[PDB]
């Protein structure tokens, strides 16, 4: 079932990737400036997706690690897509906690189409197993990581996170990529 | 590559139709009774999805046929998912002229992911040909409707119109489609 994932993938990058990414820089930029609380920290640049290979995704990030806590929404992004005026592409912002401290703040959220293959390993209809869901998940991962090698709308403005779970503290994971740079 | 139209089919539905159908009535009631003006008509029920088969999809409707005219947004509705908090789901009320007089009007839209399978022919690095995409929108179409005759959340509150250019008046496909219930 390669075309599964890979079809996923292009999509994510079509129909929101290459869409949000341009204009996520000006978004950051606004939030901080006049909307952001001026003694905290600024809003790390950057949209960093979470990509759980087990498929894991929740709809809150709280559940998934204590450490990570709901700060606030950007700037809301619209436009006419497909018959829908003015759809919202709307994005989170979360805090990183270290030993009880705000240790970095970031757009974060996780890749909506693995919760998509999660589903799908759950309905017969659909006739795709469980034990095909990694493969489908990792191929998703380096269809997405070729596309935006060579993507002109990925410039320093997007970082995917990978991983696996076997104690895992999925807020250090993130503080790893956000200290990088 | 029949994995990447069946991939795309249940995407549409987990992701999207099995999350907003089932609230669907209740937003289509609210509008009527406390945003729609008094004297026009009523909106119908059901949400009516534009399936073109050559993926000619346009981010608006009045291009596609003047006789398709912008009404009014849907109450918005919202959810955690996938990390985001209150992602926002919009749907769009259109008029349909006949004669130049309003005829009827719905919560129209096109299927979002023709616009992905047209996008998908036009990159080489998606390896994916312009022949196998007319095929694919298709598969995508008949898996859709296999998904939704057997689907819980599609009770009455759906319609899926099909269609292929070869005058081809849009308005007319969709009042026919419209006028049957
Ligand atoms: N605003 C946003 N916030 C966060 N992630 C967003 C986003 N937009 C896009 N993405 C990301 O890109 C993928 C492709 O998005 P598309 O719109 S091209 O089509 C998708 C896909 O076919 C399927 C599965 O949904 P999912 O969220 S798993 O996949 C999304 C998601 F991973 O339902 C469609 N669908 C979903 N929502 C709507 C909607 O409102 N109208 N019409 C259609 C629709």
């Amino acid at each position: 079932n390669f075309n599964v994932a890979h079809g996923l993938a292009w999509s994510y990058y079509i129909g929101y990737l290459r869409l949000i990414l341009p204009e996520l820089q000006a978004r950051i930029r606004t939030y901080n400036q006049h909307y952001n609380n001026l003694l905290r920290g600024a809003v790390s640049q950057r949209l960093y997706i979470l990509l759980p290979l087990d498929c894991g995704v929740p709809d809150n990030l709280s559940m998934a690690d204590p450490n990570i806590r709901f700060l606030d929404k950007l700037p809301q992004q619209t436009g006419d897509r497909a018959g829908i005026k003015d759809r919202v592409y709307s994005n989170s912002i979360y805090e990183l906690l270290e030993n009880g401290q705000r240790a970095g703040t970031c757009v974060l959220e996780y890749a909506t189409p693995l919760q998509t293959l999660f589903a799908m390993s759950q309905y017969s209809q659909a006739g795709f197993s469980r034990e095909d869901r990694l493969e489908q998940a990792k191929l998703f991962c380096r269809t997405l990581e070729d596309i935006l090698a060579d993507a002109p709308e990925s410039q320093n403005n997007c970082r995917l996170i990978a991983y696996q779970e076997p104690s895992f503290s999925l807020s250090q994971e993130v503080l790893r990529h956000l200290r990088q740079e």
